């Protein structure tokens, strides 16, 4: 059950005026592709707040990677789901090395040393790499049952150029005539149920490959791509959500650089 939205004053959407004319904003299976200009964040914030939505953000920081946690968490505090309930889950082999970062109200962090718990603690799970920093808004516009993010190096590439696993001996195998997009393994998520289904499927596929003496060209990312090819994501995030400015610059098609690699 969803309560009604309150009176809101905003620009009327124009049916005969497309959002963006420079990019694809909806997939062939009718899943929105999230670009700046396609969403009114005020409307979306209202919808998700009325549901008291809690977002879990998971990150793994092992060995030398624990050094990236401070900037990651500090910038997430400024740009990630601000205004909503957030629960950070930091998986690390060095619990005492996790930096003491000041969090806004309604936000918490749990350190897990290296999950039915996720089902009872959050509504959505967002899985990202730690050697990154948020530079702009990353909010509820990304929430949906299952989402993948367009890899910044292949969004304008033809499918045959995609670096999918091409060996039929692997469970992640995808032939040259198949494939929608090349998703980057560094940023995916969805409802807890859908994320666990995906991780469970990939874990099993990787075990099968191991028993067969084969390892996918791009490991987890290869399996993620195979999974999203067979189970279409309900939203696809544009490269605004996973960029590397040092390597790729700043093309006009990107009005915002929201989550980027750390040089
Ligand atoms: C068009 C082309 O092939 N460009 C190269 C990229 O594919 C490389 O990025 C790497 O891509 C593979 C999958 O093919 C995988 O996703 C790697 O994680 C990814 O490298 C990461 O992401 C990049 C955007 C950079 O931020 C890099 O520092 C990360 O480690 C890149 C980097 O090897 O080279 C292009 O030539
Ligand atoms: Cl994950
Ligand atoms: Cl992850
Ligand atoms: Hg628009
Ligand atoms: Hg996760
Ligand atoms: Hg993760
Ligand atoms: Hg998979
Ligand atoms: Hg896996
Ligand atoms: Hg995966």
């Amino acid at each position: 059950f969803m309560v009604s939205l309150p009176r809101m004053v905003y620009p009327q959407p124009k049916v005969l005026t497309p959002c963006r004319k420079d990019v694809l904003v909806v997939t062939p299976w009718l899943a929105p592709i999230v670009w700046e200009g396609t969403f009114n964040i005020d409307i979306l914030n209202e919808q998700f707040r009325l549901q008291n939505t809690t977002i879990g953000l998971t990150v793994f920081a092992i060995k030398k990677y624990v050094a990236f946690l401070k900037l990651f968490l500090e910038t997430a505090e400024k740009h990630f789901m601000v205004g909503h309930r957030v629960h950070y889950y930091v998986f690390t082999d060095q619990p005492a090395a996790v930096p003491r970062v000041t969090l806004g109200t309604g936000r918490q962090l749990s350190v897990l040393e290296v999950e039915r718990r996720f089902l009872s603690e959050v509504d959505y799970l967002v899985c990202v790499d730690v050697d990154m920093e948020f530079r702009d808004h990353v909010g509820v516009e990304i929430l949906t049952p299952l989402f993948g993010t367009l890899h910044p190096s292949f969004y304008g590439s033809s499918r045959e150029a995609f670096t999918y696993e091409r060996r039929p001996q692997s469970q992640a195998y995808i032939p040259k005539d198949e494939g929608d997009f090349y998703y980057m393994g560094a940023f995916f998520g969805g409802s807890v149920q859908e994320v666990q289904r995906l991780t469970r499927a990939c874990h099993q596929a990787m075990m099968v490959d191991q028993a067969n003496g084969i390892e996918a060209v791009w490991h987890d990312e290869s399996h993620l791509n195979k999974y999203l090819l067979r189970h279409k994501p309900t939203k696809v995030l544009s490269p605004e959500y996973l960029w590397d400015q040092q390597l790729l610059g700043w093309p006009a098609v990107l009005r915002k650089l929201r989550f980027t690699a750390v040089p």
